[PDB]
C-alpha cells in the first residue's frame, strides 16, 4: 500500500488503499445536494496569499462553491491584495460579531465555520509557496464517496510542521491515543471534514485546533471516519526554533486537555542566547491557551 | 543573574547565584570524608573517548578518587582504546553479574553506581567533542559546599538534545511539573549527584534516564536539592532526525510515567521517503521502555 503510493491515493482505516480515477469534473457530478467551502486562515501573508488563492480560483462556481479567507486582523496590504485575487474577504469581527475575539488560528478556522455555508469544509494555508491545484479536489473525493468518512487528513513532503510533527505530536500520539501512529502530518493545515462533524466538536485555541480535532474525531466517531490522502509536494514559512517551541507547548496542551490529562496552563519559558559566547540569556515566555471554544451548534446552529 | 553569567556560575532554587571564586586544590581540602567518582557511559565512541579521557586523566588521584568507563557492549576499538588512556573499564557485565542486561544508556549509569565507590558520582559523555577540563571541578563545585544540594545540573552553549530539548523536553516539563520550567538543558549528559540520592531513585530506561532522575530528586526533595552550573560550550555526535524521534518517545514515555499518566509503551512508528519524489514510505518502528530499574539499595546496598 505504501509501498507505491501516488499524489492523490487514499488511505482507509482499515488499511486499505484506493487510486482516484476521476477528474473535477466527474466529483462535481457526485455531490448531489452537498456543497463545499474553501477557507483560508491569513495573519500577513501579502506575499504568498496571491499566488494561493489563484490555484484554487478555477474550482470556483464549478466545484467549489464559495472561497472565503479568514482574515486573523492582518496589519499588512493581505485584506486588499485577497481581493485583488478574486478572493472573499471575512474577518474574525464579522465571522461571529456577538462573540470577542480571541487570538490565534484555532480561532480563526471555529469563526470560519459560522461565515461559510458549505456541507463540507477545506482549510488550506495562505503561506503556501506553490500550492498545486489538485489540492482541494483531493481532499473532497474522499468524503464525496459513500461509506462513512467525516475527516480527510494529508500528508505531504518536504522539497529539495516539519520538526514539531516529528518529535512532538507523533510520539506523544503514540503514548497517549497509539491508533491514530498511522497518521502521518497530524498537524497539516490542509485538509476537509463535514459540517456535521465539525460543528459539534470543540475548537482548541491556537496551533492546537488541528491536533485537537484529530483526537475529537477518533474518539467520537472512531478511526473508521478518518482517511489521509497524498498531496505530494509542500512548502510555507520556515519558522524559527523558538516559535516551534511555543507551538509545541500549545500542541502538548491541546493534547493532554483532550486525554483527561491536566495541564499547568503555564507558559513555555525560553532562554536565547544573547551574545556570542553565550554571556548572558534572554527569558522569553510565550502564552498558552487551555480554552477551547465550545462547538458551533452551540453558539450559531446551522 | 542570568544578565551575566560565566563559565562556572551556579543558580540556586530561590533565584540566586554565585561565583565560585576557587580551584582544583582547594575544593580537594573542602571534601575531607567525602569520595568523588567519574562515569563515563560508552556505545562505539572509538574516535572521540581517548579525547574525553584525557581531559579528566589529570583530575585523577587528586581530586577524582577514580575514573571509571561503562562500556554498553561495544563492538569496535572502543574497550582497547579506552585502556590505552589511561582509563579503568567496567562492561554492564562486570558491573552487577547477577542482574541480567538491559539495553540502553539507563541501565549504564544505574550498573555505575554498582561498579563505583565514591560517595559523589559525576556523569561525563564520552562522544564529546574537546570537553573542557574544567568540567569535573564545575559539577562537584556546589555539593561540596554545605547547603543541602544533591543534583547538580549543567547547561550548555552550541558552538558556531539539541532539538528534543527544546520542543519535547522543557515544554512537556512546563505542562506537568511547571516549576522545572527554570532547567536550561534537561537532558544534559554531564551532572553529578551524591549517592545518597542515586541509589534511593529508580533508574528510568534508554535516553530517559536523565528526565527520571531530575524529576524524581524535584518529586522527593524539592527544587532546593537542584542547581544549574554553566559548562559553556558543548559538543558531540549529530544525531538524524530519526533517532531524534525515538529519543523523544522514550523522554515522553519516561515523563509521563513520572507524572502518573499510563503510557500505551507503543513504539513510535515512523514513515521514512523512500525515492526523490517521496515515491514510497518505509515503515520504521523504534522499541520504547516502561520498565524502571529499582533503586540500587533494593540490589545492592551500599
Ligand atoms: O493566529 C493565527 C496564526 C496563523 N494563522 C494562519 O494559519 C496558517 C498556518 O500558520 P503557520 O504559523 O504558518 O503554521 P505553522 O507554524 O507552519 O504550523 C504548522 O502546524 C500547525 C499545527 O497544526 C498548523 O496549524 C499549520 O497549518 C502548519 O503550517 C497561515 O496561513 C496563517 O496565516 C492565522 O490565521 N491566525
Ligand atoms: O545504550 C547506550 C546508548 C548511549 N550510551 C552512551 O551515552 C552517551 C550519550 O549518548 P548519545 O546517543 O550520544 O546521547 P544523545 O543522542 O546526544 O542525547 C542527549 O540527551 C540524552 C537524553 O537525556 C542524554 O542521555 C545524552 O547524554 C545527550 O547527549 C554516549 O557517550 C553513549 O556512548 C550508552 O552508554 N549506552
Ligand atoms: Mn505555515
Ligand atoms: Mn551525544
Amino acid at each position: 500500500g505504501l509501498r507505491d503510493t501516488r499524489p492523490g491515493d487514499t488511505w482507509l482505516a482499515d488499511r486499505s488503499w484506493n487510486r482516484p480515477g476521476w477528474t473535477v469534473a466527474e466529483l462535481e457530478a457526485a455531490k448531489a445536494g452537498r456543497t463545499i467551502s474553501v477557507v483560508l486562515p491569513a495573519l500577513d501573508e501579502e506575499d504568498t496569499i496571491g499566488s494561493v488563492i489563484d490555484s484554487i480560483s478555477p474550482l470556483v462556481d464549478g466545484l467549489v462553491d464559495e472561497l472565503i479567507v479568514l482574515d486573523s486582523g492582518s496589519t499588512d496590504d493581505t485584506e486588499i491584495r485577497a481581493v485583488a485575487a478574486g478572493a472573499r474577504v471575512v474577518s474574525r469581527e464579522q465571522a461571529l460579531p456577538e462573540v470577542p475575539i480571541r487570538p490565534g488560528k484555532g480561532e480563526a478556522l471555529w469563526r470560519s465555520l459560522a461565515a461559510s455555508r458549505g456541507d463540507i469544509v477545506v482549510f488550506v494555508d495562505s503561506d503556501l509557496i506553490n500550492p498545486h491545484p489538485m489540492f482541494v479536489p483531493w481532499l473532497v473525493g474522499p468524503l464525496l464517496t459513500g461509506d462513512g468518512v467525516h475527516l480527510v487528513k494529508s500528508f505531504y513532503r518536504r522539497p529539495l510542521g516539519g520538526r514539531v510533527t516529528e518529535l512532538v505530536a507523533r510520539p506523544l500520539l503514540a503514548a497517549l491515543r497509539p491508533e491514530l501512529g498511522c497518521i502521518l502530518q497530524p498537524l497539516g493545515g490542509e485538509y476537509a471534514a463535514t459540517r456535521e462533524l465539525l460543528t459539534s466538536v470543540p475548537f482548541a485555541p491556537g496551533y492546537g485546533v488541528e491536533i485537537g480535532l484529530l483526537v475529537d474525531t477518533f474518539d467520537r466517531l472512531g478511526l473508521d471516519a478518518i482517511a489521509q490522502v497524498n498531496l505530494g509536494v509542500r512548502e510555507h514559512r520556515n519558522r524559527p526554533l523558538a516559535e516551534l517551541g511555543a507551538m509545541s507547548r500549545q500542541v502538548i496542551a491541546t493534547l493532554l486537555s483532550r486525554c483527561g490529562i491536566p495541564d499547568s496552563g503555564v507558559g513555555l519559558t525560553q532562554f536565547v542566547a544573547d551574545g556570542p559566547e553565550g554571556q548572558s540569556y534572554t527569558q522569553h515566555t510565550w502564552p498558552v491557551s487551555l480554552a477551547d471554544r465550545p462547538p458551533m451548534q452551540a453558539i450559531r446552529p446551522r
